[PDB]
């Protein structure tokens, strides 16, 4: 009787452990997304500085203009 | 009854390891959400950049030849 | 004996909880993946924004020495 | 003797469902991964824009004092 059960239990332990692994494997896949982002984040900071640098030039012109 | 209880414990230690790997995986995800916020928010900055940079040319293209 | 049934039950509920936990996560992901179109769409705005600047540099370079 | 097999059969089904939950999460990731490639490529375009724009204002500011003074 017990044989099939000792066996079915050793199935699950192995399978669960397979999944544990699948999941650890999935986290690295994530950390690596998070860190490929950085270059993106950077470029955003560049667009922002660039918006400011323009807008500042308009302001500088609006005053120059009236002459 | 030994093997069942032995393996049934192998398994409980395996199932609670998974709880831990799942939690660990959310936190990477959660952290990944954060790190996109800057980027989603980006669409809006680009548009402002376009507007400002448009505006900056206007004020110069006209105002240039004018003086 | 009984400790074996009760320990199996405990397990089964704990795993269903993890299925839920995981399915949950996929939903969360898809939510993000949908967030990106709006940005990806801008890369075409950045491109005609570049072209337009480059052409101005071009114009002003020619016109400079003039 | 029974209840044990019954519940075992439940726990086999539930763990099998997870192989499938996990596989099904791998796919939504592999697709998130894909849709960023487009955005990393915007980065290339942004630096050249940052070049290109910065040069405009180089050719503004030089020609400003140079065709307004002369």
């Amino acid at each position: 009787m017990l044989k099939k059960v000792e066996d079915t239990l050793t199935m699950l332990v192995n399978a669960t452990s397979r999944q544990n692994a699948a999941i650890e494997a999935l986290e690295n896949r994530l950390s690596t997304l998070e860190s490929s982002l950085k270059p993106i984040q950077d470029m955003g900071k560049v667009i922002s500085s660039l918006n400011r640098s323009c807008a500042e030039m308009v302001a500088k012109y609006d005053l120059l203009e009236h002459h």
